[PDB]
């Protein structure tokens, strides 16, 4: 897919294709207790065709919820740079020893992702997703998706954990889990 900085630009709040995917999933899966936890029958290719470029792509409201869910995950995996760029992830790991509390690690993420050499689209995209995840956790009774479960599923795709250690992994999943909860 094109870079997130190429998919949209401020005043616009999120990439057009991601808003479409997210609104269809919310429309059809708010109370689905298997959403994000099952695989649809499609393979990449069927999913990539749908990743809405100048054609194929149908009206996403006609697509099965599980296929939209898989398409959502494929979209995060196919971005040229992940939602949390590798330079950011990298500094989070090496500055970890200088950070004193869980809150300062959360604030470091925010400072780093908003560096002047990281386009505004990265932070805006991260904000749009945190809001979608917060919305889902509000109906957690039903869908079973709490901020923790959602961070465990999506943190590996947002940061693109290649070979992260268990405590760095645990610390970054905690950061995203708390960022979801504070969208209140």
């Amino acid at each position: 897919l094109p870079d997130l900085a190429e998919q949209f630009a401020p005043p616009d709040i999120a990439p057009p294709l991601l808003i479409k995917l997210v609104e269809a999933i919310e429309k059809k899966g708010l109370e689905c207790s298997t959403l994000y936890r099952t695989q649809s029958s499609s393979n990449l290719a069927e999913l990539r065709q749908l990743l809405d470029c100048d054609t194929p792509s149908v009206d996403l409201e006609m697509i099965d919820v599980h296929v939209l869910a898989d398409a959502f995950k494929r979209y995060l995996l196919d971005l040229p740079n992940p939602v949390i760029p590798a330079a950011v992830y990298s500094e989070m790991i090496s500055l970890a020893p200088e950070v004193q509390s869980s809150e300062e690690y959360i604030q470091l993420l925010k400072k780093l992702i908003r560096s002047p050499s990281i386009p505004h689209q990265y932070w805006l995209t991260l904000q749009y997703l945190l809001k979608h995840f917060f919305k889902l956790s509000q109906t957690s009774s039903k869908n079973l998706l709490n901020a923790r479960v959602l961070s465990e599923i999506f943190s590996p795709m947002l940061f693109r954990f290649s070979a992260a250690s268990s405590d760095n992994t645990e610390n970054l999943i905690k950061v995203i889990e708390i960022l979801i909860s504070t969208e209140w």
